[PDB]
């Protein structure tokens, strides 16, 4: 009849649990995995449970109890459950391996425990990551009976780009993937960028221009005028991210002062990107190879849900750059005020996130000109996520 | 009462065809090395595979017993070599496949297939082997360290058995015991690759059609034809246009400008993971002991016997090429007569690598240097992946 499966995506924001259904896989038909419901745990991502875990289980409970009020008993059994960690505890696994895997043995102490086939909690490979979501993405755009579309996926932690290239080389043969999925071999070009997703690199950016000088004030232009947030430096520096920025500071905290200034703003996101080694033909930045850009794109996760904010305010490239500069130059009690159903966590982000984009799509990736086009955002296709559990749940099903 | 069976071997520099035979008791009964380099130098030469594979061929016939000859299977696996020539040009690679095939399905053996085998494969099969060999079967394991012509291996039981990268990993049992083992290829790390990456990244518009190179000797020269250099997949990375055709190698033996040489082909800026081999592909700790051979062996052999006759420590490793690399040409032609010249002219290049590759690669430092065992043959049977593949490949690896 119908079955299905569960899949934990411990992100560096929040885990969310996704379930999906499909018609049992009889011979006489194939049919499709769909999203059947999400949820989205309370609290930080996993990583901080670090000194903790003793409460991973209260933690995920809400979420599993929707899952077992949901799935049917008699199917229960029968249904998988699997948990992927991605950059936020590989950042962990840098800081303390031993930490990481208190971490993900609480998280199977706590899904063993469930009703559902546990069949593992893992910190998922960067390649995994950024292949999985090409997988979801192509299967969901029915590409998979021809050309098929790449794959950005930005997160807090890190950013993927995934493509079938024009010719596949051993220019760095680590960035390349080769599957098989419905008959076809499949030769994927991944890269993971840690460090990369959009709240590490505002941790890189504010720990690069932080002054000693300062009396703890940083004026910044990727924050709204009259914007402020007290930083405690000791969060500043508790991430792999920050390292080559630390320096000794007067000061155990410091207040951002936002100046609303989107030019200043991109200019100061390009610091944290290095362009000046490139042991390949071409390169993205931090001397890693890419390819160049080929098809059309699915872009996703937070490079759709700040995106298609922008868009809402409104689709070029000059068209989305306008919209920024003036949003950002707008006042952070005239920001809350013109948005006041939007948690401040978010909002507070918009400039920032969206100067960044910009930065990372068309100078990072050069997507610019011709190529701007070629970009699509989404969040959902037919209904269902565009990110990597779906893949991930498919490979899983082996489907 | 006796068995046979055969497996080529078709690495990127030569050719070997292993006879086995048995009934741990499975043995190398002879080996033969092929005349002439590597099957994808045959790309478009596909019609003289026939005659390059005789004389091996003829061995065999002659060694096996006719009485014996049809139920002893005839197996060949390609590797980083032929993967090259794959990623260049599947078509050639395929007509080379077929036109080995066809020639030993000519023999009268089981014919058994011609096929690319894969980095794992290739890196588990010599983990199997020289465990196999030393009866560590029958425990701890060895690891096991290969370097070829055009790829290197590095394949283990790491303390954890949840690797960081399940992409490295491989999970099987053996005899009673359940081993999940690291491995690793990393391709275009080859002795003969890397020294085309070196020499690709090295030669300028500037250079006049001239290399001077700290990584042979004094007064050794070398001639390099530019569109050879470049028709690696290895070497893509740093092609540029060159107003000359082929430049000469002109050796200047400094050994540590020929480190520093060698270590800028390898990318070590990031790493996601714990710690990294190079390249930021993932590496477990390293431990326990390890076997290093092929070119492992051979480079290191020449190299001991200049430290009585063992490998002495990574200082004294160091010390020593560091000598061998000062020697004028003439001189080294002259010390060692009996060397055929296309081993001895790469000694000092290949002795500086397999150092860098070993303690820096694969971490290797200090303490860790001690645990590799530098081994040609086990029991008078070749360390190598042939007699791991041949085992699995016969299912004459139990489970208990
Ligand atoms: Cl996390
Ligand atoms: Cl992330
Ligand atoms: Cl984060
Ligand atoms: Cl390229
Ligand atoms: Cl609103
Ligand atoms: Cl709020
Ligand atoms: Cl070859
Ligand atoms: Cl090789
Ligand atoms: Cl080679
Ligand atoms: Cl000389
Ligand atoms: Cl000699
Ligand atoms: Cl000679
Ligand atoms: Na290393």
């Amino acid at each position: 009849n119908v079955k299905y499966g569960i899949v934990l995506d411990a992100g560096s924001s929040h885990t969310n649990l996704y379930i999906y259904k499909w018609p049992a896989e009889k011979e006489n038909d194939t049919g499709v995995v769909q999203q059947l419901e999400e949820c989205q745990v309370k609290g930080p991502g996993i990583s901080k449970y670090a000194q903790k875990t003793d409460e991973i289980a209260a933690y995920l409970a809400e979420c599993m109890k929707m899952s077992t009020e949901r799935i049917p008993a008699s199917k229960q059994h029968q249904t998988p459950v699997y948990l992927g960690a991605t950059a936020g505890m590989r950042l962990l696994r840098m800081e303390s391996k031993q930490s990481a895997d208190e971490v993900l043995a609480a998280v199977s102490r706590s899904l063993k425990s469930y009703p559902f086939d546990f069949q593992g909690a893992k910190i998922i490979t960067g390649q995994e990551e950024g292949a999985y979501g090409w997988i979801t993405i192509n299967y969901l755009l029915g590409r998979f009976k021809g050309s098929t579309f790449g794959a950005l996926d930005l997160g807090g932690a890190s950013t993927q780009i995934t493509f079938v290239p024009l010719n596949s080389t051993l220019e760095a043969p680590e960035t390349s993937l080769q599957f098989r999925l419905y008959g076809t071999d499949y030769t994927v070009y991944t890269h993971s960028f840690l460090c990369y997703g959009k709240d590490q690199a505002l941790w890189q950016k504010l720990a690069q221009d932080i002054q000693v000088s300062s009396g703890g004030i940083l004026k910044d232009p990727c924050f709204y005028p009259g914007y402020k947030k007290v930083v405690n430096v000791s969060e500043l520096y508790g991430t792999p991210c920050t390292k080559r920025f630390e320096k000794k500071l007067p000061f155990n905290q410091f207040q951002v002062q936002g100046t609303g200034d989107y030019e200043q703003c991109h200019q100061s996101i390009l610091k944290i990107f290095n362009n000046s080694h490139c042991p390949y033909s071409q390169c993205a930045f931090n001397g890693v190879f890419l390819p160049p850009l080929q098809g059309s794109f699915g872009a996703f996760s937070a490079f759709y849900f700040v995106m298609d904010f922008f868009k809402k305010m409104a689709s070029s490239q000059e068209k989305m750059t306008e919209i920024t500069k003036n949003f950002c130059s707008k006042p952070w009690e005239e920001v809350k005020a013109s948005y006041p159903t939007v948690k401040e966590k978010y909002l507070s982000e918009y400039c920032f996130s969206g100067t960044y984009i910009l930065s990372l799509l068309l100078q990072g990736y050069n997507f610019t000109g011709t190529s701007w086009d070629q970009i699509h955002f989404m969040g959902k296709i037919k209904d269902s996520n565009a990110g990597w559990t779906l893949g991930y749940m498919l490979n899983l099903t082996n489907m």
